[PDB]
């Protein structure tokens, strides 16, 4: 069994979601913490491109040391995000430098861009990106239960 459940705060609540949820959309996986100063900054470029990208689901990957900095991060933002834990390894399968990073996702778990917070800090990017989208065709992929984040995650 692997990665059953995502996060979200939601009417106050902390609240669950099945995680084959997420089967077949396109997602956008930020590394962050909240003590990572560049990372609360990045917020504001991952809110503007949500509202662009609306179909694109946003997960947050946290390196926070305490749950409760977790909790705060999950509160001011709306995103889904992983149970709080140890995600180095996640960070080993793609290579990961830095916080922040962000990674764009296909709906097969093939990477549409890898380094995508350096692109959409650029701020001009738009056009670009979504004939990126337009032009990448995608071949379906099923995972067993519905569940993608053992292939995403995992080897």
């Amino acid at each position: 069994n692997y990665m059953n459940y995502l996060y979200y705060y939601q009417n106050n609540e902390l609240k669950k979601i099945d995680s084959s949820y997420f089967k077949d959309k396109y997602l956008g996986l930020f590394f962050g913490a909240s003590w990572c100063k560049y990372c609360v900054t990045f917020i504001d470029s991952l809110n503007i491109f949500k509202k662009n990208f609306p179909n694109v689901e946003i997960i947050y990957i946290p390196f926070d040391r305490t749950y409760q900095e977790y909790q705060s991060f999950l509160k001011n933002t709306n995103f889904y995000a992983l149970p709080f834990d140890n995600y180095l390894y996640i960070c080993k399968k793609y290579q990961i430098k830095n916080l922040p990073s962000f990674m764009l996702i296909t709906p097969n778990n093939n990477i549409l861009v890898k380094d995508a917070a350096q692109l959409i800090k650029t701020d001009e990017y738009i056009n670009n990106l979504k004939s990126l989208i337009k032009n990448y065709i995608i071949h379906p992929k099923t995972f067993q239960f519905n569940n993608r984040f053992f292939d995403l995650f995992r080897n």
